[PDB]
């Protein structure tokens, strides 16, 4: 949002950025001082320490420095030191704050008179900036605001200088006139470009000199970090004086700010036994209310809530550091942990929950030592499945866990928990004719949208088109009804546009840094006349922008930081309502004569279970959005409301601060508002009078206490609007005012129609196990699905480990086994000598034709090893086959050799073409001595190497060769290395492994000669004819 | 042979083409001197996707396993990793936007390949620069796989799986009238 | 899914105008010839099998041993009531 800076890091970015005609005095001269601070240091790198006298006062967010005698003026070095001995480390009580005095800051002396002296604000609002000056600065400046000179920067306006001269610089001294304009001109620059939303120079120092900045007061637009990241650096917003930050605050701001999610968390009274765990800003609030209200003030612990659809994840960090928090000391009543939130209209609620049940396992021992009892009430996406894993988790490790839905108001789990009760411009926006263009890739958005168009009894969907910058022009699968239907997306808006001028709605899902511009090149197409921004987080400046060209173009705006709005019967934006069972339930298909406007997007959904369970229903709802200026205001929508003849009545979901709702005593009382209006103002609390302290002497007056929602509630009864007593009254006093209208005519309720019926999605009835669907597909070699990868029931990180090696992986996926390392080290050495044997054997040499006929790797890699199998790379396979046969047939191996000649076969795996007897084969020498040495048994080779000494004993080339040595090599090691049942090892040599063995090998070698050829750059393959012989039939 | 070649014939472009183009992509983003967040931004403009950057449920507080493994290996043994320290450099900025926009297993072995090429000391740049466009890195994903899909066919023969029909169901048929 | 069988005969019946009544298994199969006639008013070894009994299906049935192992799951049975089943043109598999 907007968050304060210290005035070290102001006239930091100050000195570096601002732009002027006009030399500023002393850049660069100041020095921070902490109780760590090494003076020696701090004196290499300040040497103008010494040069003059200083000036020392505190930089931790304290206002009135000077009336509290925390300045100390006009002092040498030696002065200063003396001057922090008693104050550095030492508490200090300013107003109702007291804390301890850490931060100091060291300045050059500015010798100057009091008519020196000046003072300079700007502060942004909705209509631009203000620009004040008044020529008496100083500690005794006064109202600042009736006082000073007053002048307002449109929004997308320039500062004319002759405007400061002419207005502002009224009763400046005329020689001081130029150098003032001229400083202020570009001040107000460097305001704009590094977003400040506030910045004020008390007292801005004019000498013969130049300018001075004595003082600065600044607060930053802290969302527009991704713009200004590069300027403002490693930027630090402190906390307010006398508020000590923890730990675990920073942690899950940082969490906030890496994601679209928010997730927001403040600490209480960190031994309070009421901890919350609440979803939704609106709800958080309420919650905090009702607790409040039933005494729990003192025992309340912390004030967070989380949003915007967190990953289970996130949800987990959020949960594990409340979980942390409660659990450091114990209670004598035990504690409670409230896990509430209104219905979801898109944070899936399955999804989140199974976070916070992640968390729960954790710190089940503590949670148990602590005494802890949780409730919880939650509606929304898979509420059904996400409040069973709760009710389970408490089962499974003892905590007591009430679990609730929608069937539950909301606020009921908090009596239940403190034990006081039993636990069991355009009037008209969307009509029946809408078209819309989503921005964005929301497939569930679009789909849930095309779901209550199809239950609202609608002629045509209400989405026609899709834009998505990444992809090229498609057609997406959707459903009307049960019937297939083909949405387009584009690439271009412009495409879209031209496509489909029946659309005047554009729905934008663009993320905060995409938003600003994707709606702003909307507003260049003119059919267009309402956009919904969903985006939270959009700079202010930027949205103020927006604002200003909307209003001139016409074009409607509902947001940002909105989920929209929904009008029953007609047309519903994007998530607005959540799933078609929350839809039928509070039964949206169809309009009633209440219409509501909100600020809170998760609010507006219990609205609708409230409205839909005490009257004829909702016509149509709004969430305005929760940014610092939205698009269209309460306000805006009251008088639609007011002005459309449809609705008979008007709720309004008001909030703490702002004066919007004001706006609505003042209508009523002028006579323009005539309809019977609903309001209750959450944030009823602050009774912990927090009270921030005024940021400077700009915004400091006004009146704050008109701004609280306890003021406005009562000022809103006084004004003629039905107030309930609490939010637990809201329902009573809708229906109440309901009952009055039918009574007297002004409602005629309609009779009851079904809705068309639409069938239920497969993945949902699969997740509450209704139905079965038999699996196509069986595995049982590795399982992805996990938090980490698992090979044969082995996780990734135990394979290496382990030390498991290519020859371990190959044992778990092709054997589904652990091996014994000598096993492994053999697979290795196998896979090692099989991995080439030249360029002229067939595989190669397809691979390399390939190769030369321009061909891919994958491309000539398959050419090549669609050779192996039978006459090429058989041999392997063969060999084994063969001579396990004949040894388990129990033949002697003279009558092997006999057997064989007889039926008119070679023995596979014996002879070779130049190694003989007397010249042996280095890749069989190799192998032979690897088994001999560490396999255990190994008989079959035994046996081979007994029929080697027949045949070589006819030839002396027929000698047992490389694939029938590892053909028996890998029987042995199947049936002896004692990880195989002798089924198992038989079935694996038949399914082909051996195979397996060869082609993963000799895949090395392809990929070589693949990578060779296209290395040595060969041409293209052309066999000469001269070694073809054509013997072609006689004509 | 053939159930293999047959799964093998995928691989290439969307489906194990990202160790190839990421290891491309970032060696002419780094070898471009642009800095991380110029490029990041660049990409976002061309409208493209960074290829090795994403996961669908990892995220920088949960780590992926395989990228731990090999991320640690790398920084203890290579003796020097300069693409892989601009790729974490550009995921420091991707995790910033989304959490789960982590360098994943294909940007990271890409990015590692590099280096080993490159700073390995047994090839000139020249050597290490052709052995990435003649696709070296795709015979790692190639070979590497293969073993999986070996282990799969041995799988299917062993579990005594029949005929697959794909069934109509999941069929969208929108012939011409 | 006889409730949605005896929805279209009804249907038929009002969009034609031929006077149709509709009954289920709560009526005796019986009773509506009664109504039609208008007589009344329309409105070796003794134990073969145990909880342990284990058999084997000759023939490829698939829907009838599936039927048979859901009426087990939902009697309570510890074990499915099909052990084996004997299929001569396929090699041995699960
Ligand atoms: C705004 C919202 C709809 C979409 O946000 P999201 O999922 O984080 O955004 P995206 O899908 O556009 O992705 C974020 C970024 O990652 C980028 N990205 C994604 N994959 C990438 C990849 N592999 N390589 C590079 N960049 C990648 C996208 O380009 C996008 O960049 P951008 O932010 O500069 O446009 C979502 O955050 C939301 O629902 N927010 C809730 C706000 C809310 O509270 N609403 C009000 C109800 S009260
Ligand atoms: C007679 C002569 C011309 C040919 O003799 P030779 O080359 O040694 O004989 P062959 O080519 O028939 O091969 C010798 C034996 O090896 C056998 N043999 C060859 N390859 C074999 C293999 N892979 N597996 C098993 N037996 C094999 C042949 O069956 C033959 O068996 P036999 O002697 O019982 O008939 C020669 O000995 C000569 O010049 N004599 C004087
Ligand atoms: N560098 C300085 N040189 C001279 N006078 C100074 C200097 N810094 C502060 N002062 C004087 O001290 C007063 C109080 O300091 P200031 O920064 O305005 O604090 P605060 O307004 O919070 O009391 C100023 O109004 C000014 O008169
Ligand atoms: O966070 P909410 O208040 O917009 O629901
Ligand atoms: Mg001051
Ligand atoms: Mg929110």
């Amino acid at each position: 949002s907007a968050k304060a800076i210290s005035e070290q890091t102001g006239k930091e970015l100050l000195y570096k950025f601002i732009c002027t005609t006009s030399a500023i005095q002393n850049r660069f001269k100041y020095a921070r001082v902490t109780p760590d601070t090494d003076w020696a240091r701090l004196l290499q790198d300040h040497p103008w320490l010494l040069s003059q006298n200083l000036v020392v006062k505190p930089d931790q967010l304290i206002k009135r420095r000077g009336k509290l005698g925390l300045v100390g003026v006009n002092l040498t070095l030696d002065g200063v030191k003396s001057w922090l001995k008693p104050r550095l480390g030492q508490e200090a009580t300013v107003g109702k704050a007291t804390g301890f005095l850490k931060n100091f800051l060291i300045e050059p002396f500015v010798p100057h008179s009091q008519a020196e002296e000046f003072y300079v604000c700007i502060y942004a609002t909705r209509e631009g900036d203000y620009v004040l000056f008044h020529h008496e600065g100083g500690v005794d400046v006064g109202d600042v605001d009736a006082k000073a000179q007053k002048l307002l920067v449109g929004v997308d306006e320039k500062l004319n200088p002759e405007d400061i001269k002419k207005h502002l610089l009224v009763h400046a001294p005329e020689d001081k006139k130029e150098i003032l304009a001229s400083f202020i001109s570009g001040l107000f620059n460097f305001y704009e470009d590094l977003y400040f939303t506030y910045l004020e120079i008390n007292p801005l120092v004019v000498t013969k000199d130049g300018v001075y900045v004595l003082d600065l007061a600044a607060k930053v637009d802290a969302t527009a970090d991704y713009i200004c990241k590069v300027k403002w650096g490693d930027i630090e917003f402190p906390p307010p004086f006398g508020r000590e930050a923890y730990p675990e605050e920073a942690y899950i701001a940082d969490l906030d700010a890496k994601s679209g999610a928010s997730l927001k968390l403040t600490l209480l009274n960190p031994k309070g036994r009421i901890w919350t765990m609440v979803a939704g800003g609106g709800a958080s609030v309420v919650y905090s209310d009702t607790i409040c209200d039933l005494g729990g003030v003192n025992e309340l612990a912390n004030y967070g809530e989380y949003s915007g659809a967190p990953s289970e994840q996130q949800t987990y960090d959020y949960a594990k550091t409340i979980l942390s928090l409660m659990t450091r000391e114990k209670h004598p009543d035990g504690k409670i942990l409230i896990i509430g939130g209104s219905i979801a209209n898109f944070t899936n609620v399955a999804a989140t929950f199974k976070g916070i049940v992640r968390a729960i396992r954790d710190y089940q021992g503590p949670l148990k030592e602590h005494e802890v009892t949780i409730f919880v009430r939650r509606g929304g996406p898979n509420y059904q499945e996400g409040l069973r894993v709760m009710g389970e988790v408490g089962k499974t490790t003892g905590i007591p866990i009430h679990v609730f839905g929608t069937e539950t108001h909301m606020t009921a789990i908090v009596g239940m928990a403190l034990g006081h009760r039993p636990i069991p411009k355009s009037t008209t926006l969307f009509s029946r004719h809408t078209k819309a263009i989503v921005w964005g890739m929301q497939t569930r958005a679009v789909q849930g949208m095309l779901d209550f168009d199809y239950v609202c009894s609608r002629d045509e969907p209400s989405v026609a088109a899709m834009v998505y910058p990444f992809t090229g022009d498609h057609k997406q699968k959707f459903y009307w009804g049960h019937k297939e239907i083909l949405i387009p997306v584009f690439k271009n808006m412009a495409d879209a546009m031209r496509k489909h001028p029946e659309v005047d709605v554009l729905i934008n899902f663009a993320s905060l840094r995409s938003a600003y511009d994707s709606t702003m090149e909307t507003m260049n197409y003119a059919q267009i006349r309402t956009i919904a921004i969903i985006a939270e987080g959009i700079p202010e400046a930027l949205t103020r922008k927006l604002i200003k060209k909307a209003d001139q173009k016409g074009v409607t705006i509902i947001g940002p930081a909105t989920v929209g709005g929904i009008k029953p019967g007609c047309f519903k934006i994007g998530n607005t309502g959540g799933m078609l069972d929350n839809i039928l339930a509070s039964k949206l298909y169809r309009p009633g004569s209440v219409a509501y406007v909100s600020r809170s997007g998760g609010m507006s959904n219990e609205l609708n279970n409230i409205i839909s369970r005490t009257t004829d229903g909702v016509y149509e709802g709004v969430a305005i959005g929760g940014d610092r200026y939205p698009g269209s205001t309460f306000m805006d929508h009251v008088l639609r409301y007011q002005d459309t003849p449809g609705v008979k009545m008007i709720v309004v979901l008001g909030e703490i601060g702002g004066t919007e709702e004001y706006k609505i005593c003042r209508g009523i009382k002028e006579g323009r508002l005539t309809k019977p209006i609903v309001c209750w103002c959450i944030g009823t609390c602050a009774t912990m009078f927090s009270s921030e302290v005024q940021f400077g002497h700009a915004g400091a007056c006004a009146n704050q206490a008109s701004e609280t929602a306890v003021a406005k509630n009562q000022a809103l009864k006084e004004a003629g609007v039905f107030v309930p007593r609490s939010f637990d009254e809201l329902g009573e006093i809708i229906q109440s005012v309901y009952e009055d209208l039918v009574a007297n005519g002004v409602i005629v309720p309609a009779q009851e129609v079904p809705p068309p019926t639409v069938p239920m999605d497969y993945s949902w009835a699969r997740e509450l196990g209704l139905i079965r669907k038999p699996a196509s597909f069986m595995t049982s070699i590795c399982d992805e699905r996990g938090q980490e990868l698992i090979y044969a029931g082995m996780p990734i990180t135990e394979v290496f480990k382990e030390e498991m090696g290519i020859g371990g992986v190959l044992g778990l996926l092709w054997f589904q086994k652990r091996l014994p390392k000598y096993s492994c080290q053999f697979i290795e050495m196998c896979l090692m000598v099989t991995a080439d044997h030249g360029p002229a054997v067939s595989g190669a040499h397809n691979t390399i034709i390939c190769a030369r006929a321009g061909k891919d790797l994958v491309s000539s890699l398959t050419s090549g090893l669609l050779t192996i199998g039978d006459r090429f790379g058989g041999a392997l396979d063969a060999a084994a086959k063969m001579f396990s046969k004949a040894f388990d047939s129990g033949i002697i191996p003279m009558e092997f050799v006999n057997k064989m000649k007889k039926e008119g076969k070679l023995i596979m795996g014996i002879g070779h073409r130049v190694k003989s007897i007397n010249n042996p084969d280095m890749r069989v020498q190799i192998l032979k001595d690897y088994v001999r040495q560490h396999f255990p048994a190994t008989p079959l080779l035994d046996y081979a190497l007994e029929v080697e000494k027949i045949t070589t004993s006819k030839k002396p080339n027929l000698i047992l060769n490389v694939d029938g040595l590892i053909g028996v090599a890998f029987v042995d090691m199947l049936r002896n290395c004692g990880s195989f049942t002798r089924e198992e090892a038989d079935e694996y040599i038949d399914i082909g492994a051996l195979n397996g063995i060869f082609v993963l090998g000799r895949s090395m070698g392809f990929i070589g000669h693949y990578l060779d050829q296209k290395r040595l750059k060969q041409g293209l393959y052309r066999h000469p004819w001269d070694d073809i012989s054509y013997v072609l039939p006689e004509h």
